[PDB]
């Protein structure tokens, strides 16, 4: 196994910090001008992590298309993912927008609600059966209409109405509930087997749209979910699967959205599942 070998390499070496700066150095730059105009100020829940303009997803009501999100085209995997921020409390009518006009079929939520006693994402999804959202700007109903809830992570069945059209679809949300308050999960187990239990509900068919993946920001446990996610993929198919080179599968990603990985420890970890999933 040579990603095990330089993985351990990397280890003996104490250099995860090192390969992780060189990321950020060698990382895209693209504009961003949509994202930072005035009128935007309030649909960005942090001023630091925005969308390149090149990739943006675009709303397509008439007055202002802006939503903090990315389109990630992974050619040679043959995946896309839409990477957001958790919604802020103005913006869950946007994001169920997206969704429905973008044909996403699943939702992969990677945060709590609250965490350390801090709102990392708006409620933008209902807990209770009777009591369904209605978001009054995008003219979309959501309703719960069962869940699964497991030790490490839930499943739940929404139903998404478009209530200009009376359209109705089943979105399923994949909430993975338990990455840790600080750092990154000590064993990649329960981070694969949600990310299988998404494989095989039927939610990245390529006769859906993308995922939507988000977490606080949509660049950290998003860009860790994402990460594994492609090269798994990527193993897969390539003839040499041991050529897949996590760095630059990163590096690809960030042209599509900045700030993917934001700790050497998030690198590591992702290092890690790749390993112990290439394994399974
Ligand atoms: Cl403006
Ligand atoms: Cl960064």
């Amino acid at each position: 196994m040579e990603m095990e070998k330089e993985f351990e390499q990397i280890d003996k070496s104490g250099s995860w910090a090192a390969i992780y700066q060189d990321i950020r150095h060698e990382a895209s730059d693209f504009p961003c001008r949509v994202a930072k105009l005035p009128k935007n100020k309030n649909r960005n829940r942090y001023r630091d992590v925005s969308p390149f303009d090149h990739s943006r997803i675009k709303l397509h009501q008439e007055d202002n298309d802006y939503i903090n999100a990315s389109l990630i085209k992974m050619e040679e995997a043959q995946r896309s993912y839409i990477l957001t921020q958790g919604p802020l409390p103005n913006t869950c009518g946007h994001f169920w927008e997206m969704v429905w006009e973008q044909k996403s079929r699943g939702v992969v939520m990677l945060n709590r609600v609250m965490e350390k006693g801090s709102l990392k994402c708006a409620q933008y999804w209902p807990q209770k059966e009777e009591k369904e959202m209605i978001f009054e700007d995008t003219n979309l109903k959501l309703t719960l209409i069962s869940e699964d809830i497991k030790s490490y992570y839930t499943v739940r069945q929404l139903e998404l109405e478009n209530l200009t059209t009376q359209e109705t679809r089943e979105i399923l949300h994949f909430h993975y509930t338990t990455w840790p308050d600080f750092g990154v999960p000590e064993s990649p187990a329960s981070f694969l087997n949600f990310l299988f239990k998404v494989n095989e509900s039927g939610s990245l068919s390529p006769e859906h749209g993308p995922v939507v993946v988000h977490c606080s920001a949509g660049i950290g446990r998003s860009g860790t979910y994402c990460l594994a996610d492609t090269c798994l993929l990527l193993m897969d198919k390539r003839k040499d699967p041991s050529s897949v080179d996590i760095k630059k599968v990163l590096l690809e990603m960030r042209k599509f959205r900045m700030g993917l990985i934001q700790t050497a420890d998030q690198l590591r970890f992702s290092y890690l599942a790749v390993i112990e999933g290439a394994k399974f």
